């Protein structure tokens, strides 16, 4: 059924900035930065990604697309769905919980959208079955759905996520745009820092930042 | 000197809307094509991507990157020159030709703001030369000097140039966000179909359509 589809512009598809479903949620944690004045400049912007990036987008976010996505290769819905519940019942405030429910629920209807894509049994009974979706956990079951190989699924969700956090704070400090690409680039070591620790951990570490 | 780089993240980086260079020029084009009633509904605008994607867009623009990626390997800068003098002096109205060439100073610039990448000398001598640089025309040399992958080159620079081409006709038709998607996923055939022609294409096709 997907004979037409080329994961490999599928995977640029659904991880740019105009794939319809909401804003991605980290100026949440970064609002409180900069009014009390610890992100200020380049210096502490890298400084607080870095940080951010090793804390709980590596134990929440990173590893929870690792867990469903080895467990949808599993075909194992119940840890999935297990997995979104430690999530759903670690996170606060109550807003930034909506939030993430919400850009998780956009993320599977815009892809059950895309009729001419068949997203398989798995996933669909998993999108029948999800209570507290989230991008990453549905990105997960999306990727292996697929047969995405992890680290490639990793990379580009990764790349993503930060592009929205390096520009957050060129908005918010306010940095200049040279800024911004300086922090992307010197960035590039700890992502590839961070998707290998993402793959030694499980699901002890989840939620354990 | 690269050591801390990696070209998997890099061609993400400056191919990401966020790359601080100004718009793309499609829009341009599009215009015309509303106003006058022919670009009306998803099937339409469809229509007239795909006409866009294999006339000047393929002859002029992918196979411009094509050209200054292979003359770089040789390290031929007398036919980048020869290329990007073609280009200019067959675009047309003024006003697009002199966008094209913002756009094209504007990537080399920021590419040289990043301090802590090394473009090679090579690259160095194309920026300290070229007149009429395009996006494309200096991209190519980009993805030559750093060891980039043609075919990975072609696709990341053809989905980010599609996918403004695409949010264009969203916006200004308008049309919903879900067929921008459909829109995107029936391209990917066409995208590879358009890469394969790319490659058998020479300097006796640029700007022939």
């Amino acid at each position: 059924n997907n004979a037409h589809v080329d994961n490999e512009f599928l995977i640029l598809q659904v991880n740019d900035a105009v794939f319809p479903i909401g804003s991605y949620t980290h100026s949440f944690g970064l609002e409180t930065y900069i009014q009390q004045k610890k992100v200020t400049n380049k210096e502490s912007a890298l400084e607080y990604l870095k940080a951010n990036l090793s804390s709980q987008f590596l134990y929440t976010e990173m590893l929870s697309l690792k867990l469903t996505y080895e467990s949808a290769l599993q075909q194992d819905l119940k840890k999935i769905l297990g997995v979104e519940e430690v999530i759903m019942l670690s996170t606060s405030p109550m807003e930034l919980r909506l939030a993430n429910q919400k850009l998780g629920n956009r993320f599977i209807k815009t892809l059950q959208a895309m009729n001419e894509l068949d997203m398989g049994e798995f996933f669909n009974a998993y999108a029948q079955k999800t209570k507290d979706p989230t991008h990453a956990t549905s990105y997960g079951v999306f990727a292996a759905s697929l047969g995405i190989e992890l680290k490639k699924a990793l990379r580009h969700y990764l790349y993503a996520q930060t592009s929205n956090m390096v520009i957050n704070c060129v908005k918010s400090v306010p940095l200049s745009q040279n800024d911004g690409q300086k922090i992307l680039l010197s960035l590039q070591s700890p992502f590839n820092q961070l998707i290998e620790k993402t793959l030694e951990l499980d699901e002890s570490h989840l939620c354990t930042a």
